């Protein structure tokens, strides 16, 4: 595996951003986290991150045990929390060669317990032979907008970091007609010293 994706489904872009109210005068958006996929990756053993996500019934080890292991990835984000009352959004684009309908479940876990879940469905859209699946500008759920504001306030980066130590997200992309899991992505978090912007690192999850 050489990127965040498998032979059926590839992630083209993902980001979480905020556009300030000024955006409609002169445009700007701040990116908290951004993957852009316009040697093989490193491994991380899935057993390491079991206790960071729910247990079974929608949890990592029940999923990884139903395979396929090449579908599972870990993304460590370094979030840029340096940027009230604007638009907070999330944007996902995937690409395949097969025509499919997709269900994208994203579960937000605090201390390894689902706190908020969103489930969307995106039908494929033919383009240059490939199919594009576009879930652009989904409004960020108000738990995360609140959470981010709270995190912005903490007095020290190392406190944000230990708070974020217990904050993970699990995205599960499944073929809605088949139920075949196509992509599973666990997200762990730290903050970035915002001269450096958002950064990230993508691993394969193995055993
Ligand atoms: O409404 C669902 C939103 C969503 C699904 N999957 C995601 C993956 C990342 C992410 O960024 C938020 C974040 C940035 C910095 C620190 C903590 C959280 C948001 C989402």
């Amino acid at each position: 595996a050489r990127g965040l994706g498998t032979a059926r489904l590839q992630l083209v872009e993902f980001s979480a951003f905020v556009e300030p109210p000024d955006a409609v005068d002169s445009y700007q958006r701040h990116l908290f986290v951004h993957i852009s996929q316009h040697p093989p990756l490193e491994s991380v053993d899935v057993r390491q991150i079991y206790d960071k996500f729910p247990e079974k019934k929608g949890g990592l080890r029940e999923l990884y045990d139903r395979g396929p292991p090449h579908a599972f990835f870990l993304v460590k984000f370094w979030a840029d929390l340096n940027w009230s009352g604007g638009f907070y959004g999330v944007s996902s684009q995937y690409e395949s060669l097969e025509h499919m309908t997709l269900t994208c479940s994203s579960k937000v876990c605090s201390f390894g317990k689902q706190v908020v879940e969103k489930v969307e469905t995106e039908r494929a859209q033919l383009e240059d032979g490939r199919f594009v699946y576009r879930l652009l500008r989904s409004p960020m759920c108000e738990y995360l907008v609140n959470f981010l504001h709270k995190l912005r306030q903490l007095p020290e980066r190392y406190m944000m970091n230990s708070v974020l130590e217990n904050f993970t997200i699990l995205q599960v992309v499944t073929n809605r007609d088949t139920q075949e899991l196509l992509l599973c992505t666990a997200y762990v978090f730290e903050v970035s010293t915002s001269e450096r912007g958002a950064q990230h690192h993508i691993y394969r999850l193995v055993r």
